[PDB]
């Protein structure tokens, strides 16, 4: 138990570990 799901290719982990709603352009200027 933890961050490691013990999977060859954990899909649920990637669905959780997603911060694409962040604005790179905005944070680059501001």
């Amino acid at each position: 138990n933890g961050a490691i799901c013990w999977g060859p290719c954990p899909t649920a982990f990637r669905q959780i570990g997603n911060c694409g709603r962040f604005r790179v352009r905005c944070c680059r200027i501001r």
